[PDB]
DNA sequence: CAAACACACCAAACACAAGAGCTAATTGACTGGCCGTTATCGATGTATATATCTGACACGTGCCTGGAGACTAGGGAGTAATCCCCTTGGC
């Protein structure tokens, strides 16, 4: 794609049926900096 | 015979079962006794609405008193003539 030179090996390309799972990235990314604390033991909370 | 320890067996518990990471949803106490507030039922009225009886005013009927009508009886009031007493009038 970049230079326009043929690829020495012959790639294997064709139609094929692909799915998409629900595991998006934005639903898993998480971070913390001195968030809310628990009431029993004064430690950070659990769960995104 | 009684006491020491050892062994095999039976009976009784302890603690562990990798690192974690994300998401969802089921549970949101309940009869009863009792006090405290408040809603309701009840009496004890006084105020207002209506019914009965009494009093004053009004229209109407009435009993009673006095007044009025037609008719009568018979005599009181009243013309027409007369006398002559007496008054007005006179010198």
């Amino acid at each position: 794609g970049f230079t326009g030179r043929k690829i020495t090996s012959q790639i294997f390309i064709g139609p094929t049926y692909y799915q998409r799972l629900k595991h998006m990235v934005d639903d898993k990314i998480h971070s913390r900096a001195r968030g809310p604390i628990q009431i029993l033991n004064r430690q950070p909370m659990e769960g995104r």
